[PDB]
């Protein structure tokens, strides 16, 4: 079904990092194990997310930048960000202060910060 | 060198659950995949995992035991807790409040304590 | 992917000075062309840095020190030394032996050294 | 030969401070009479120093630093310090601790010293 | 102000010699430069001195004597020693013990020694 | 006169290892062929043996400690380092970091190291 | 109130011993009694007895060191270094020259020394 | 002789309190004037490292008598004096970031930061020893 | 009504403390200012002290302790431990683990730890 | 054999004070630890002692006065002082000046002081 010590969660299989890396580093790495910087589909998906971070309290990256063209926030499978999932960001969120182009989970919602930081990620990938 | 995303240090490779399970179970899971709860050998190695459970905020438990004999802490791997290491238990510890037979990586050293508690835990393997 | 002459390693691309410079002159190069004194983030970064330094046979200036508190060692970017990298140290450093505040890639692994000397260094930077 | 209450020996003259100035103020000092922080040019005169310096157990300055090139020890008049001087450090220096670049007696021999802290000193000067 | 590497203090300098002499050499060393062998006036001059001295851990004569008179205490100018002098004598002195007739400073307070023995001095003169 | 490929030096035989063994092993290891871990007793054979290990850059292992006494060095033979032999440490040295007790010819001078560690040794034994 | 001779202070009594020992052994000493080898815990008290040591001219341990962390120092009943106490090192200590692990009363403030030296101590214990 | 008031701590001659209450930045500077104290001015690297310590060993923010609040962007102890070049590399990483409008400084963790004056924090009063 | 900082609770004064110190050195402490080391005497007030620590999670000492007859808890002011709070021990306390006489507040009930042991105090006393 | 912190020396135990008391409080301070101001019996002893207070450099009471017949020296305990002894004196003691009616060492033998002054001082008694 999922790898060895990977969560299983609807048909998709997430492993919650250790190490703390920036986030294009955090995407080669998904890449070598064939997993995806975790690009969230549903709401359901999220609040299990959101938890996994929460629970720990670690800032987590996930697949979703404005790397492209500041403001227009876009996954990593290229799927544009939908107007659903605002309610998401946190109160002030995405503020880019100095420049932030990378989306996190932080406290219960998610803020931008600068994609150089290392922080803890979350890999995705379709179960057995 | 090691697994993907686990950490080489000093000729092993080693891993840091993200799932909780007791003391046995624990075991049992550092099976699946070739390793074993970690059994510390040498001053540094102490320093390093310490270090780790410490700064990732998280009670973890390490092959070591005294449920064979009270009193006897012997590691996973046959080995006996040698006078050498007695100075990392934590200040009071060993205590078995309650009868704690397993022990843990706690903020600063080490601590006993019951081994049907789901801890974070350690494997460890020699590296390629 | 990478300016002219840079090396390119997993994503960044790093570039070995052929000039010696002592560890501040050295930063404030990096800085000269949007680069950092090389910051070593993986396992497998330092590998590779270690290998490049050691076969080139040259004493080369990393991106850490413990300048700012002696005995706590700190990257240029603020990120703290991590336990697991504690074992790149040579045998015995750091030592600070003549007040050594800066490290240096030393035959198989790390040392701390007077960073008024002029060294190799080895800029680091996103691809 | 020797300024009022200056001290003769061989063809010069010494004056030992009363007051305590840091190294460069020392040198200033020591020119408002037209000497010079105490360069040291023989075994002998080095014994005679030490000597004023050890009956009174003062930490007293003298024209030697390693300020401009660390570790490249140099008198104030220019000339480098001698390897048939090593000798007189105490053991154990030069160290550099804490960046120490200006030479003093202090005990039997030498030690480096922050040039910022006041000591006594002699100047020298050929004697009429 | 004050001649080189000479303390000032209310309107006069003082100069604590480098070398020791006893008690006549030591006036007559004074007048070499116009000076004379420290007469104290207040009772800070003498916390000043009396410092000056505790400090450079150094037996120093005065100008102060019972050459003349055993039991009587004169200044070397003539005035005479003041009931509020007194006590500043060190508890049991003085004592004349072995024929005491001069006057230095110790630790603390004064003491009386015989005038023959070599001891550093302080000469005292007219500021600016 | 001297073992086969042993160097002959005043009346005595030198072996340069091959091996590299820590203090007390080179220290056995030299009985095993009667002779002795290195012992200075002069100057002209101090700069032979300093030579014989410039040569080739190595770091060498002399019979001499302050094991027993720390800050005072004695040879093996029982004698005790002269003060003449002092200009031998090469500068700062010996500094005892991290607790050196072993002395070895390190460049062009002596320094003090970790007895635990493996360095190459020599052995002396007079002709025949 | 305070054992024999002991001195009586805020609560406590402290013992200035007129024998010299190694740190390890001052700590044994004053256990045999009872009590510790001084662990300070106020301004005052720190006053307290840098003023007895300072007085009586010797060179006195206290119970702290890093000799568990280069660095990081530590009183005898486990607790850690406030960071207010450090003003108390004299200038430029700690330095660890030489390897200096343990703490000692040095005129003024605070230095570290060598653990092996025999130097004089203090217990410290309740009253009554 | 008590350098210190009961509980207060010494330091390099002067007296520090740190407080077990919570107060914006201005009812905290008001506070440390009832028993004749200020808000922390900080004057040297020493006390920066002793009040950082002091601050992330007990877990809470505390603030500082800093703030940029007469003019964004330039940072001013409460005793008028300007806050040295050599000061700034006390801010934690992005900091002072302003966002959301902050005004007043507090201790973070390993550094500095800017915060709204309005919250509620620890805070830590100064003033000299005692005359012994 | 209260001194400076203190906190108001129903007619009395308390004072929760940043220090933390050994049992007995609180209790002089809360004498240095006719205060007394808090003995809780309602449910209402226990309430209102654990919150204190609790919100803190902050360990805290209290005037109660099983010095004097090891098994029989009294507070510092004499009266006995009312049947009716032994509700507020935590789950296997008071344990006496390795002897502890003296309590302190602990999560959300009371534990007995070592007296020798550095915690947070809380003083108390009437209102004015 | 000896109490704690006490010296043996043949058959005896000594204590040196760290505190200073007049020499009659010295008496009755020796005898509430059923000891006596030490009263010399033999050379060796005497020779002992010297150093005791040499090293230190402290003003130490012995057991020896001429109270009660100025000139004629008794023992605390009776037995008149020996001949032999009296060679231990410094050069021109007794003087008796200001009147002096007991013994102390002081710097390399014996002194005649104030009974009044408070000095260290030493007891003595048989081990067992
Ligand atoms: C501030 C800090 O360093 N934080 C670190 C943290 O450090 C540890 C942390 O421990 C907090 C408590 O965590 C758990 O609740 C327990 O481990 C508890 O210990 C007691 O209870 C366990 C059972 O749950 C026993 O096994 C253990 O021996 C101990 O027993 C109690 O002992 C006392 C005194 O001897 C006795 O009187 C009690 O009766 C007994 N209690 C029971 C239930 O029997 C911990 O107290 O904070 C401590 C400082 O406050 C540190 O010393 C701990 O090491 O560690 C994390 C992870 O490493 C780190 O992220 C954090 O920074
Ligand atoms: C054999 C090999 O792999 N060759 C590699 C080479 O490897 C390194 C090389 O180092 C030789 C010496 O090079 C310089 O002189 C120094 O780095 C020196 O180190 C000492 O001195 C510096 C200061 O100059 C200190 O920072 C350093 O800590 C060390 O100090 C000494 O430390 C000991 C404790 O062990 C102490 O006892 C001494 O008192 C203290 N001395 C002083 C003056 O304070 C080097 O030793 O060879 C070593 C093996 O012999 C290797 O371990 C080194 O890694 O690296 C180059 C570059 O990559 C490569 O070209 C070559 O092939
Ligand atoms: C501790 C301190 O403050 N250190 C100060 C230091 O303090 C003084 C120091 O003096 C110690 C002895 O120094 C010399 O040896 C003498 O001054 C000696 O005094 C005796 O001998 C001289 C003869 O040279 C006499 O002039 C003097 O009166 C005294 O005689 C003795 O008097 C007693 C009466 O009580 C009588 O019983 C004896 O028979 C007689 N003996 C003789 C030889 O005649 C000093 O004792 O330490 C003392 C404490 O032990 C202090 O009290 C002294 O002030 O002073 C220096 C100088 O400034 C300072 O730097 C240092 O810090
Ligand atoms: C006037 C006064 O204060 N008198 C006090 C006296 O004060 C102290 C005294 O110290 C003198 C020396 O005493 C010992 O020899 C040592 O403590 C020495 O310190 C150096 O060496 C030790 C190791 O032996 C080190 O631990 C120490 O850090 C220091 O190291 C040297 O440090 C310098 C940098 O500062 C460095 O350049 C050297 O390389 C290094 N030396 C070595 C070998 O590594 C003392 O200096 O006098 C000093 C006057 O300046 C005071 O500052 C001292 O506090 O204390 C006594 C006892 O309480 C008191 O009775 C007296 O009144
Ligand atoms: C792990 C550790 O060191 N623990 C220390 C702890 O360290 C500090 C702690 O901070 C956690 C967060 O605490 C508060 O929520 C805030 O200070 C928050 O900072 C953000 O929010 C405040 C306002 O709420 C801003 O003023 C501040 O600038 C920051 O803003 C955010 O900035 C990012 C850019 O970096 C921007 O992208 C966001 O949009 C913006 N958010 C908002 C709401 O505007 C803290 O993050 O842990 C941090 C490490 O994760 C440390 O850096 C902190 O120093 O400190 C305590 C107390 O000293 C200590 O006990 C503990 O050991
Ligand atoms: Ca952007
Ligand atoms: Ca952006
Ligand atoms: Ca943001
Ligand atoms: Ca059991
Ligand atoms: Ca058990
Ligand atoms: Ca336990
Ligand atoms: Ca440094
Ligand atoms: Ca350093
Ligand atoms: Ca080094
Ligand atoms: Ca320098
Ligand atoms: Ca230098
Ligand atoms: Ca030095
Ligand atoms: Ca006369
Ligand atoms: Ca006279
Ligand atoms: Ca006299
Ligand atoms: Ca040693
Ligand atoms: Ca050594
Ligand atoms: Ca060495
Ligand atoms: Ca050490
Ligand atoms: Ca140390
Ligand atoms: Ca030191
Ligand atoms: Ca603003
Ligand atoms: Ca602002
Ligand atoms: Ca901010
Ligand atoms: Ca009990
Ligand atoms: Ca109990
Ligand atoms: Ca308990
Ligand atoms: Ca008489
Ligand atoms: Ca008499
Ligand atoms: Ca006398």
């Amino acid at each position: 079904p999922c790898p060895w010590e990977w969560t299983f969660f609807q048909g998709n299989c997430y492993f919650m990092s250790n190490s703390q890396r920036n986030w294009h580093d955090s995407i080669t790495a998904c890449k070598e194990v064939g997993a995806q910087l975790v690009v969230i589909k549903s709401a359901e998906e999220q609040n299990f997310l959101q938890l996994q971070s929460s629970r720990s309290n670690r800032f987590t990256w996930m697949g979703l930048s404005d790397l492209n063209q500041e403001g227009t926030w876009q996954w990593v499978d290229g799927s544009p960000l939908l107007p659903s999932f605002k309610q998401y960001w946190n109160r002030g969120e995405p503020n880019n202060v100095g420049e932030e182009d990378c989306a996190e989970f932080s406290g219960n919602g998610w803020n931008d910060d600068k994609c150089n930081l290392a922080k803890f990620w979350i890999c995705k990938k379709s179960a057995a």
